[PDB]
């Protein structure tokens, strides 16, 4: 129907092993992704030593001004935290667009129906979370900390895009490695696919340099909006 075509899910997903250290500022980016309906999530990673590097302030401020979850977790946790992560914001992000919707039709929340009708109503979320198209950049971060985690990640990251393809609604997912080539900010790993390819992942994941969060927010945001062009 048309309600499941009109709530297409936009999310970017940052995979990082501690806060921006060169670049502007990526709270302002996740913020300004979030104007356009974009959700921002972050997975900070727990890995070894005296974690000097490993703050996330930041993390959970990303998160919050890009209406999304941060979670903090091992390396051996990530593919099912970016699972649940990417559910459960998407079941909120739904659940609101129904809220909106009832209230266009009538001037009830769902609080405000019986529990019969709440329950007809989490059947209808329950079934957007299945059918409406998913748009998801995938931002890995490849400073050179990150070298140890990278095996590991690539892994997650073909699970993530496997576990997604089972729903019926279209999957395009997007893979960007920040920072980029030689000086460059990011590097575009591949664009918009209904799958995750292992190759470019192996082949453009290499850890060096600093951490340019922020540009890597902004450049997701750009391919979700120009990918939401070309599809219209
Ligand atoms: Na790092």
């Amino acid at each position: 129907n048309a309600m499941t075509r009109e709530a297409t899910i936009r999310q970017i997903l940052v995979i990082t092993d501690g806060c921006s250290n060169i670049g502007p500022d990526p709270v302002e980016a996740a913020r300004r992704a979030h104007r356009h309906g974009i959700v921002v999530n972050v997975i900070g990673i727990v890995g070894r030593g005296d974690a000097g590097e490993q703050g996330y302030q930041e993390a959970h401020s990303i998160a919050d001004a890009g209406g999304g979850m941060c979670r903090i977790v091992q390396p051996a946790d990530i593919s099912a935290t970016a699972q649940m992560m990417t559910h459960q914001t998407m079941q909120m992000t739904l659940q609101q667009v129904v809220n909106q919707e009832l209230l266009a039709v009538m001037g009830k929340s769902t609080e405000d129906l019986p529990p019969a009708d709440r329950a007809r109503v989490m059947q209808v979320v329950e079934k957007l979370e299945d059918e409406v198209a998913l748009h998801l950049v995938v931002c890995l971060d490849t400073s050179a900390s990150m070298r140890d985690k990278i095996p590991t990640v690539r892994e997650a990251v073909r699970d993530l895009a496997l576990s997604l393809k089972v729903r019926s609604g279209p999957l395009a997912v997007s893979v960007i490695a920040f920072p980029g080539k030689g000086e460059e900010a990011t590097r575009l790993v591949q664009p918009f696919s209904s799958e995750v390819n292992v190759a470019a992942l192996e082949a453009e994941l290499v850890a060096r340099g600093g951490t340019p969060t922020g540009p890597a927010i902004d450049h997701a945001a750009d391919l979700l909006l120009s990918h939401a062009r070309n599809v219209d």
